[PDB]
């Protein structure tokens, strides 16, 4: 089963995909998500990506500490102390981001559904 897996799943009300874990198989292609912020919703398998971590060379949206957002490209993954960090390149410069600071826009997550989606 997919229960217990880390995924990146769409939040339908804004179209963005967020990291979380499947907690239940609701049936018929639907799954219960527990997002990493503690929000929970049912999500269709087609809107769930099996990528823990989000892949190298993927376009993502990085969250900066003052509620700004920007696109960047994943160039690294690191483990430090049981936690995942992403190295994100924007305009030739790389910066590190914690897992919750990296999300996918609708257009960024849709690109991945073929290879990673649970549809």
């Amino acid at each position: 089963s997919f229960v217990g897996l880390r995924v990146v799943a769409k939040w339908s009300s804004n179209g963005y995909f967020y990291s979380g874990k499947i907690t239940r198989d609701v049936g018929a292609g639907k799954y219960k998500l527990l997002f990493d912020d503690g929000y929970e919703c049912d999500v269709l398998g087609k809107d769930i990506l099996l990528c823990d971590p989000i892949p190298l060379d993927t376009e993502v949206t990085a969250l900066s500490e003052d509620e700004y957002f920007s696109a960047g490209v994943v160039k690294g993954h690191r483990k430090e102390s049981g936690e995942l960090y992403y190295s994100i390149e924007k305009e030739g410069q790389r910066k590190w981001y914690k897992r919750m600071a990296v999300i996918l826009s609708l257009e960024q997550g849709n690109r991945l559904r073929e290879q990673y989606g649970l549809g």
